[PDB]
Protein backbone atom coordinates (compact mmCIF):
# COMPACT_ATOMS: atom_id res chain seq x y z
CA UNK A 1 0.00 0.00 0.00
CA UNK A 2 1.32 3.44 -0.89
CA UNK A 3 0.91 6.71 0.96
CA UNK A 4 0.79 10.40 0.05
CA UNK A 5 4.04 11.36 -1.65
CA UNK A 6 3.68 15.13 -1.69
CA UNK A 7 6.10 16.89 0.62
CA UNK A 8 4.61 16.89 4.12
CA UNK A 9 6.13 20.36 4.64
CA UNK A 10 3.78 21.74 1.97
CA UNK A 11 0.80 20.83 4.17
CA UNK A 12 2.14 20.95 7.76
CA UNK A 13 4.51 23.05 9.86
CA UNK A 14 6.46 21.15 12.50
CA UNK A 15 7.37 22.44 15.95
CA UNK A 16 8.59 21.04 19.26
CA UNK A 17 9.67 17.42 19.52
CA UNK A 18 7.29 15.22 21.49
CA UNK A 19 8.92 11.76 21.50
CA UNK A 20 11.80 9.79 20.11
CA UNK A 21 12.48 6.08 19.62
CA UNK A 22 14.99 3.81 17.89
CA UNK A 23 13.87 4.52 14.30
CA UNK A 24 11.22 7.21 14.83
CA UNK A 25 10.91 10.79 16.05
CA UNK A 26 7.64 12.56 16.89
CA UNK A 27 7.23 16.27 16.17
CA UNK A 28 4.31 18.52 17.04
CA UNK A 29 2.80 19.91 13.86
CA UNK A 30 0.05 22.15 12.53
CA UNK A 31 -1.97 21.55 9.38
CA UNK A 32 -1.81 24.62 7.14
CA UNK A 33 -5.32 24.19 5.73
CA UNK A 34 -7.19 23.98 9.08
CA UNK A 35 -4.88 25.24 11.83
CA UNK A 36 -5.49 21.96 13.65
CA UNK A 37 -2.63 20.35 15.50
CA UNK A 38 -1.24 16.83 15.25
CA UNK A 39 1.85 14.81 16.07
CA UNK A 40 3.95 13.79 13.07
CA UNK A 41 5.79 10.49 13.61
CA UNK A 42 8.71 10.11 11.16
CA UNK A 43 9.56 6.39 10.83
CA UNK A 44 12.85 5.57 9.12
CA UNK A 45 12.52 3.15 6.20
CA UNK A 46 14.86 0.24 5.61
CA UNK A 47 17.25 1.07 2.78
CA UNK A 48 17.96 -2.51 1.66
CA UNK A 49 16.21 -5.86 1.87
CA UNK A 50 18.54 -7.28 4.54
CA UNK A 51 19.42 -4.15 6.50
CA UNK A 52 18.82 -4.02 10.24
CA UNK A 53 18.46 -0.23 10.40
CA UNK A 54 15.05 1.27 9.73
CA UNK A 55 11.63 -0.36 9.88
CA UNK A 56 10.62 -2.90 7.22
CA UNK A 57 7.76 -1.88 4.96
CA UNK A 58 5.82 -4.93 6.13
CA UNK A 59 6.05 -3.64 9.72
CA UNK A 60 5.16 -0.05 8.78
CA UNK A 61 2.16 -1.19 6.77
CA UNK A 62 0.95 -3.37 9.63
CA UNK A 63 1.08 -0.43 12.06
CA UNK A 64 -0.73 1.85 9.61
CA UNK A 65 -3.43 -0.73 8.86
CA UNK A 66 -4.11 -1.27 12.57
CA UNK A 67 -4.15 2.47 13.32
CA UNK A 68 -6.63 3.06 10.51
CA UNK A 69 -9.09 0.67 12.20
CA UNK A 70 -9.24 2.31 15.62
CA UNK A 71 -11.59 5.05 16.77
CA UNK A 72 -11.86 5.11 20.56
CA UNK A 73 -11.33 7.91 23.11
CA UNK A 74 -8.59 5.96 24.90
CA UNK A 75 -6.45 5.09 21.85
CA UNK A 76 -4.50 7.42 19.59
CA UNK A 77 -6.06 8.00 16.17
CA UNK A 78 -4.43 8.34 12.76
CA UNK A 79 -5.16 11.36 10.58
CA UNK A 80 -3.02 10.94 7.43
CA UNK A 81 0.04 9.06 6.16
CA UNK A 82 2.79 10.59 3.98
CA UNK A 83 5.99 9.02 2.70
CA UNK A 84 9.21 9.76 0.86
CA UNK A 85 12.36 7.77 0.09
CA UNK A 86 13.62 7.96 3.67
CA UNK A 87 10.58 8.05 5.97
CA UNK A 88 6.95 7.17 6.43
CA UNK A 89 5.29 10.06 8.27
CA UNK A 90 2.20 9.25 10.32
CA UNK A 91 0.07 12.29 11.07
CA UNK A 92 -1.35 11.23 14.45
CA UNK A 93 -3.70 12.73 17.00
CA UNK A 94 -1.82 15.19 19.20
CA UNK A 95 -1.51 13.84 22.75
CA UNK A 96 0.23 16.66 24.59
CA UNK A 97 0.01 15.83 28.32
CA UNK A 98 3.08 13.60 28.47
CA UNK A 99 3.52 10.12 29.92
CA UNK A 100 1.53 8.80 32.86
CA UNK A 101 2.66 6.49 43.88
CA UNK A 102 -1.11 7.12 43.76
CA UNK A 103 -4.12 6.47 45.91
CA UNK A 104 -6.22 3.53 44.75
CA UNK A 105 -8.98 5.83 43.49
CA UNK A 106 -6.50 7.76 41.33
CA UNK A 107 -4.87 4.54 40.13
CA UNK A 108 -8.19 2.91 39.25
CA UNK A 109 -9.34 6.09 37.51
CA UNK A 110 -6.42 5.77 35.10
CA UNK A 111 -6.48 1.97 35.04
CA UNK A 112 -10.15 1.94 34.02
CA UNK A 113 -9.35 4.10 30.99
CA UNK A 114 -6.47 1.79 30.08
CA UNK A 115 -8.81 -1.19 30.41
CA UNK A 116 -11.50 0.48 28.29
CA UNK A 117 -8.96 1.11 25.54
CA UNK A 118 -7.56 -2.42 25.71
CA UNK A 119 -11.11 -3.80 25.72
CA UNK A 120 -11.74 -1.97 22.45
CA UNK A 121 -8.50 -3.29 20.93
CA UNK A 122 -8.99 -6.88 22.09
CA UNK A 123 -12.59 -6.82 20.88
CA UNK A 124 -11.11 -6.10 17.45
CA UNK A 125 -8.54 -8.91 17.96
CA UNK A 126 -5.71 -6.35 18.16
CA UNK A 127 -2.89 -7.18 20.54
CA UNK A 128 -0.85 -4.09 21.37
CA UNK A 129 2.22 -6.05 22.53
CA UNK A 130 4.03 -2.94 23.86
CA UNK A 131 1.92 -1.76 26.80
CA UNK A 132 4.08 0.08 29.34
CA UNK A 133 3.89 3.43 31.18
CA UNK A 134 5.86 5.11 28.40
CA UNK A 135 3.05 4.19 25.97
CA UNK A 136 0.25 5.52 28.21
CA UNK A 137 0.02 9.27 27.51
CA UNK A 138 -2.31 11.97 28.82
CA UNK A 139 -4.28 14.54 26.83
CA UNK A 140 -4.00 17.22 29.56
CA UNK A 141 -1.87 16.78 32.65
CA UNK A 142 -8.71 13.30 36.32
CA UNK A 143 -6.99 13.51 32.92
CA UNK A 144 -7.81 11.53 29.79
CA UNK A 145 -5.32 8.85 28.80
CA UNK A 146 -4.46 7.63 25.32
CA UNK A 147 -2.69 4.38 24.46
CA UNK A 148 0.03 5.15 21.92
CA UNK A 149 2.74 3.42 19.84
CA UNK A 150 1.30 0.62 17.71
CA UNK A 151 4.71 -0.39 16.34
CA UNK A 152 4.41 -3.93 17.73
CA UNK A 153 0.65 -4.33 17.43
CA UNK A 154 -0.68 -7.37 15.56
CA UNK A 155 -4.07 -8.65 14.50
CA UNK A 156 -4.67 -12.01 16.17
CA UNK A 157 -6.97 -13.82 13.73
CA UNK A 158 -6.16 -17.37 14.94
CA UNK A 159 -6.04 -16.85 18.70
CA UNK A 160 -2.25 -16.59 18.59
CA UNK A 161 0.66 -15.31 16.50
CA UNK A 162 4.18 -16.71 16.10
CA UNK A 163 6.40 -13.85 14.93
CA UNK A 164 9.49 -11.85 15.88
CA UNK A 165 7.78 -9.88 18.66
CA UNK A 166 9.63 -8.68 21.77
CA UNK A 167 9.17 -5.44 23.74
CA UNK A 168 10.73 -4.00 26.96
CA UNK A 169 11.87 -6.71 29.42
CA UNK A 170 10.25 -5.22 32.55
CA UNK A 171 6.84 -5.39 30.85
CA UNK A 172 6.78 -8.47 28.59
CA UNK A 173 4.85 -11.60 29.49
CA UNK A 174 6.62 -14.95 30.04
CA UNK A 175 5.43 -16.24 26.65
CA UNK A 176 7.33 -13.37 24.98
CA UNK A 177 10.46 -14.12 27.04
CA UNK A 178 10.18 -17.81 26.10
CA UNK A 179 9.47 -17.12 22.40
CA UNK A 180 6.13 -18.94 22.53
CA UNK A 181 2.99 -18.22 20.47
CA UNK A 182 1.45 -14.95 21.59
CA UNK A 183 -2.11 -13.75 21.89
CA UNK A 184 -4.20 -11.11 23.61
CA UNK A 185 -3.16 -12.55 26.99
CA UNK A 186 0.28 -10.92 26.77
CA UNK A 187 -1.31 -7.46 27.04
CA UNK A 188 -3.10 -8.55 30.21
CA UNK A 189 0.20 -9.50 31.83
CA UNK A 190 1.58 -6.07 30.92
CA UNK A 191 -1.46 -4.42 32.52
CA UNK A 192 -0.66 -6.28 35.73
CA UNK A 193 2.88 -4.92 35.70
CA UNK A 194 1.55 -1.41 35.03
CA UNK A 195 -0.91 -1.76 37.92
CA UNK A 196 1.85 -2.91 40.27
CA UNK A 197 3.98 0.15 39.44
CA UNK A 198 0.96 2.49 39.58
CA UNK A 199 0.25 1.47 43.18
CA UNK A 200 3.80 1.18 44.53
CA UNK A 201 6.28 3.12 42.39
CA UNK A 202 8.35 -0.06 42.03
CA UNK A 203 8.81 -2.51 39.13
CA UNK A 204 7.86 -6.10 40.08
CA UNK A 205 10.42 -8.03 37.98
CA UNK A 206 13.20 -5.49 37.44
CA UNK A 207 16.70 -6.89 37.88
CA UNK A 208 20.13 -5.32 37.53
CA UNK A 209 20.45 -6.35 33.88
CA UNK A 210 17.98 -7.07 31.10
CA UNK A 211 18.73 -10.80 31.26
CA UNK A 212 17.99 -10.84 35.01
CA UNK A 213 14.69 -9.06 34.40
CA UNK A 214 13.71 -11.57 31.71
CA UNK A 215 14.67 -14.49 33.96
CA UNK A 216 12.53 -12.99 36.73
CA UNK A 217 9.58 -12.58 34.34
CA UNK A 218 9.81 -16.20 33.18
CA UNK A 219 9.99 -17.48 36.77
CA UNK A 220 7.16 -15.16 37.92
CA UNK A 221 9.71 -13.80 40.42
CA UNK A 222 7.75 -10.99 42.08
CA UNK A 223 6.19 -10.29 45.47
CA UNK A 224 4.23 -7.50 47.12
CA UNK A 225 6.69 -5.64 49.36
CA UNK A 226 5.00 -4.63 52.62
CA UNK A 227 6.93 -1.35 52.66
CA UNK A 228 5.21 -0.47 49.36
CA UNK A 229 1.83 -2.20 49.73
CA UNK A 230 1.03 -2.02 53.47
CA UNK A 231 -1.88 0.38 52.92
CA UNK A 232 -2.95 -1.10 49.57
CA UNK A 233 -6.16 -3.11 49.66
CA UNK A 234 -6.08 -6.88 49.40
CA UNK A 235 -8.50 -6.60 46.45
CA UNK A 236 -5.99 -4.48 44.55
CA UNK A 237 -3.37 -7.17 45.19
CA UNK A 238 -5.85 -9.83 44.06
CA UNK A 239 -6.33 -7.97 40.74
CA UNK A 240 -2.57 -7.93 40.10
CA UNK A 241 -2.12 -11.54 41.22
CA UNK A 242 -4.68 -12.78 38.68
CA UNK A 243 -2.85 -10.97 35.85
CA UNK A 244 0.76 -11.92 36.74
CA UNK A 245 0.05 -15.58 35.96
CA UNK A 246 2.50 -17.60 33.88
CA UNK A 247 -0.06 -19.74 32.05
CA UNK A 248 -1.79 -17.37 29.58
CA UNK A 249 -4.90 -19.56 29.70
CA UNK A 250 -5.27 -18.98 33.46
CA UNK A 251 -4.64 -15.21 33.29
CA UNK A 252 -7.59 -12.82 33.55
CA UNK A 253 -8.88 -11.66 30.17
CA UNK A 254 -9.78 -8.03 29.52
CA UNK A 255 -13.43 -8.91 30.16
CA UNK A 256 -12.46 -10.63 33.43
CA UNK A 257 -10.48 -7.55 34.45
CA UNK A 258 -13.53 -5.31 33.92
CA UNK A 259 -15.74 -7.58 36.06
CA UNK A 260 -13.19 -8.00 38.86
CA UNK A 261 -14.52 -6.61 42.18
CA UNK A 262 -11.73 -3.99 42.41
CA UNK A 263 -12.87 -2.53 39.07
CA UNK A 264 -16.57 -3.30 38.68
CA UNK A 265 -18.94 -0.63 40.08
Amino acid sequence: TVFRQENVDDYYDTGEELGSGQFAVVKKCREKSTGLQYAAKFIKKRRTKSSRRGVSREDIEREVSILKEIQHPNVITLHEVYENKTDVILILELVAGGELSLTEEEATEFLKQILNGVYYLHSLQIAHFDLKPENIMLLDRKPRIKIIDFGLAHKIDFGNEFKNIFGTPEFVAPEIVNYEPLGLEADMWSIGVITYILLSGASPFLGDTKQETLANVSAVNYEFEDEYFSNTSALAKDFIRRLLVKDPKKRMTIQDSLQHPWIKP
